[PDB]
């Protein structure tokens, strides 16, 4: 038939280049015969604050409210707030997920952060047995499309802000890969504010071009979960035999698993 | 008598995060600090940047840019009063404590929004005055964080990976960027599986530390003096400094690893 794509957009202005990148993605994907659903979080007045209101049933312990435990119960017995569930169904359906957002304070905008917090509930998006490469969304692929006010030099190894790979790690590993997503090379659009109109149109066409073969791309390297002892006991530590194999190597595995050594160049930006 | 701001991001008064706020205020008050609070949930604080944050005339309402418009609102003084009230607390405060649970490898959305709406240009940063030269270089800041997962999980060989990488974007990107001296974070691991007597220990430990918090050594960030601070050179590290560092085995910090090893616990323990 065709596969299905979810575009999540975090920008308030329809005049923005971020909006322009969303439209370009939908157009390009539709023309290749994808089905495209959107979550324009500002347009939806999406609520980013986790609270008791997210559960519309009886709480297990209302005297001691714990969002993790209560939210999982609500998922299982199916009395989550419908706004959460509607988003959960878009995700269940979608094969590719594009996150389009400007970099704000070295991370995702608050509204998108809240989306993750409310939508990526336990049992739906992760367990504990099933983390990282064994997680629920291992059939799916995800990609960050980001814009910055600062130039790329600033985010280079010798830039004032420091390595962009470090900045992407918490999002791409901690949120996306944790839940199982294969994470594709991020689409990084630097210093957009100082870019003339002809050059922006180029970037849009560049984005559209990439999306024609997005599914066939090689994803980023994360350390496989099979390198670790996955139980409470060993403390989710890297297996002793694997530590012995890596001891002699000059490079670490990833940005997080640098193991006190050098970080593989552009670990979070380019695929091997 | 100095002032302290405690920023708290947790909805429940029954939480350990609230308990840790209360212990901080008590301990600080007893040593004669003035303590102002921002309990963001209790305030029903709004985390979403919008046009509504400017209560005057927009420069260009047809083409709205929050950075430019918010700076003009600051200077001419027609920001939303909720934003301004928080900005005053910051102006006054010498120490800022951020008390929050780790959610998805970062700050909760409500605290993220606070940073987005309150840390406006000219107030909190320019890009003439970044990092060590920034507006809040007289002030000190400290993260107090709690996790569900155990510390092993966030160790060099842990499944989640190095905690230093996780803190970097927050402690460097937000706090130090604006000028704050950042103190050793207070990391409280796997709090839900800690027995009652041990939690009392942690509280007493927190209170003890706060008695001499001002005298502490802050974390090492690369000084701005190592870089050429203008558009032309591209805010790159100076050629002479690159030559100095070429022979060294370790990088400067987590973000300035320079393709080399990261100094151990750069974002967790002070030099
Ligand atoms: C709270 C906050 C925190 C921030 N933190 C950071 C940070 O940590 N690091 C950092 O680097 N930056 C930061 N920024 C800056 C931010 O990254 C930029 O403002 C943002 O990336 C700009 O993207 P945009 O889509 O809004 O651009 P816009 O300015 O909306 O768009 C660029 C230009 O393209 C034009 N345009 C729109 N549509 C089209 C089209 N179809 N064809 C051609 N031209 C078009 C627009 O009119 C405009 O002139 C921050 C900003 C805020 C508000
Ligand atoms: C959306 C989301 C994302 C998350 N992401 C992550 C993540 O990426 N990594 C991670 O590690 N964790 C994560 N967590 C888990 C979260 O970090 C923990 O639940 C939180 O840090 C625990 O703090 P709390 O105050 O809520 O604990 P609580 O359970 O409220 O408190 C802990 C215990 O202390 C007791 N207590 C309360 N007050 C006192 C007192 N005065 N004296 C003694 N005992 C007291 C309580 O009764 C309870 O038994 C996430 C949670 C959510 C909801």
């Amino acid at each position: 038939v065709g596969r299905r794509a979810l575009i999540v957009l975090a920008h308030s202005e329809r005049t923005s280049f971020n909006y322009a990148m969303k439209e370009a993605a939908a157009a390009a994907l539709k023309k290749k015969g994808w089905e495209v659903v959107e979550s324009d979080l500002y347009a939806m007045n999406f609520n980013p604050i986790i609270s008791r209101k997210d559960i519309t049933g009886k709480l297990k312990d209302p005297a001691n409210f714990q969002y993790p435990a209560e939210s999982v119960l609500a998922y299982k017995e199916g009395h989550l707030s419908p706004d959460i569930v509607a988003e959960q169904k878009k995700l269940e359906a979608a094969d590719l997920v594009i996150f389009q957002f400007p970099l704000q304070w070295f991370g995702v905008p608050a509204i998108l952060k809240g989306w993750f917090e409310r939508v990526f509930i336990g049992e739906f998006a992760y367990t504990y047995a099933a983390m990282y490469d064994k997680g629920p969304f291992r059939s799916k692929k995800a990609v960050l499309s980001i814009t910055t006010g600062g130039s790329g030099s600033m985010y280079s190894l010798q830039g004032i802000h420091g390595d962009m790979n470090v900045i992407l790690w918490p999002i791409q590993s901690g949120i996306l890969h944790f839940c199982g997503f294969q994470v594709l090379e991020p689409q990084l659009t630097y210093s957009i504010g100082h870019t003339p109109a002809d050059a922006r149109i180029q970037i849009l066409e560049g984005w559209k071009k990439r999306l024609e073969n997005i599914w066939d791309e090689t994803p980023l390297y994360f350390a496989p979960s099979s390198l670790f002892d996955l139980n409470f006991q060993a403390g989710f530590l890297m297996k002793k035999e694997v530590q012995d194999e890596e001891k002699n190597k000059k490079f670490g595995l990833s940005v997080g698993h640098h193991l006190g050594k050098s970080i593989p160049t552009d670990n979070q930006i380019k695929a091997r």
